[PDB]
């Protein structure tokens, strides 16, 4: 097992790393360093200073979440180092790269687990929201944030890279999953950590009306394609509609006193974006494209119900994450025997042609896109008000 370094050890080691690099390059300040080493160290310094500022402010019980962020930041830079290497250059011969890995205590025989890598980037990506007003990207960037030393282009670039790393980490964990879970699914123990903003769900009117809209769209599909049942449709389209039906059905079994209707509508909405995303990929488009696809009844139908064209990327992330949280709870066997696994029998076991891992992977892709579109819009917004 990989034991994480304590926070004080990371701080002292990084401060030494900066000194070593500055001494080797014979510079006084890191702002005089060549690219991309300059911005990379300016980023880590900014992160560290902001971490220390939060520690001396909030006075937390455990510094575990703070270590997770620093680990994510240092690993993000290591990734940036690899991307900026020449065609023949090796990372093992990079001073900064080797210094960071040594500071985190990572070698060839000592690497963090899949879960630890995810927590690193999940922690950093949440930590990056400090640049937004009230920690919300809906309100744009702050006039003064902890990454002010960096340019808007670099902020977007690092954020984009960080979101892609979390996606890649999740996808690697999904690829190693096995479908030999013997445990039974438990909806009775499914409780949301934080309640959802009802304003995000008010466009779907109610849980009954949303179910009615879904059921009506399926009827319109069967009518337009002149078939009696869903199975008569294509293997792809059939699995998608049965996925939505299973989703809506499995949510009705749960009492409203154990799971609020607003939470149910959010979960169902996230499932709709997944199906909407799958169909969009069939047309060679991005899963979250707002372009109208007239050739598809379902994609057009789901877009109408979801109000996808008018909805912002932030609200979409919440809905998609809500569906992701429910699926992973019902289908994935979590620990605390050893390791995670897909239950051999779940909600989607009877659905022919259903590809679970593909769906969970698509979720991570749409999540990343929502986050990337959020920072891009804020960077572009900040650029305009600076150029006026």
């Amino acid at each position: 097992t990989f034991v994480l370094k304590e926070f004080d050890a990371l701080k002292s080691h990084f401060n030494d790393t900066v000194k070593i690099i500055l001494q080797r390059e014979k510079k006084d300040k890191i702002e005089d360093l060549p690219n991309p080493r300059k911005e990379e160290l300016q980023f880590l310094t900014a992160v560290l200073n902001q971490l220390e500022a939060k520690i001396d402010e909030l006075k937390p019980r455990s510094l575990a979440s703070y270590v997770h962020v620093f680990y994510g930041a240092m690993l993000l830079v290591c990734k940036d180092v690899e991307n900026n290497l020449r065609v023949m250059e090796k990372k093992e011969n990079s001073l900064l790269f080797t210094r960071l890995m040594d500071g985190m205590g990572i070698s060839d025989e000592n690497i963090p687990t899949s879960e630890q890598n995810i927590m690193f980037y999940r922690g950093l990506n949440k930590f990056l929201n400090f640049i937004y007003e009230s920690n919300d990207s809906r309100k744009g960037l702050k006039k003064e944030h902890f990454l002010q030393v960096l340019s808007l282009k670099k902020i977007y670039s690092l954020a984009k890279l960080s979101y892609e790393q979390e996606e890649a980490a999740e996808n690697n964990a999904l690829a190693k999953l096995t479908a030999d879970g013997k445990t039974k699914a438990n909806a009775n123990s499914f409780h949301v950590e934080k309640p959802i903003d009802s304003s995000i769900v008010e466009q779907f009117k109610s849980w009954d009306e949303m179910k009615g809209a879904l059921h009506q769209l399926i009827l319109d599909e069967l009518s337009d394609k002149n078939v009696a049942k869903i199975s008569a449709l294509s293997q792809a389209r059939s699995a998608q509609l049965k996925f939505l039906q299973t989703m809506a059905e499995q949510l009705d079994k749960i009492p409203n006193q154990s799971l609020e209707p607003s939470e149910k509508m959010a979960i169902l909405a996230g499932a709709m974006y997944i199906v909407r995303g799958q169909i969009a990929q069939e047309y060679g488009k991005d899963p979250l494209s707002n372009d109208k696809i007239s050739a598809t009844v379902i994609h057009t139908g789901l877009s109408t119900i979801l109000h996808a064209n008018a909805d912002c990327c932030e609200d979409k992330e919440v809905l998609i994450a809500a569906a992701n949280k429910f699926i992973r709870h019902m289908v994935i066997e979590r620990p605390e025997i050893t390791k995670e696994s897909v239950r051999e029998n779940n909600m989607f076991s009877d659905i022919a042609g259903f590809q679970l891992i593909s769906v969970l992977t698509l979720i991570q892709n749409m999540i990343k896109t929502c986050r990337t579109d959020a920072i891009e819009a804020c960077v572009t917004k900040r650029k305009e008000e600076l150029e006026a």
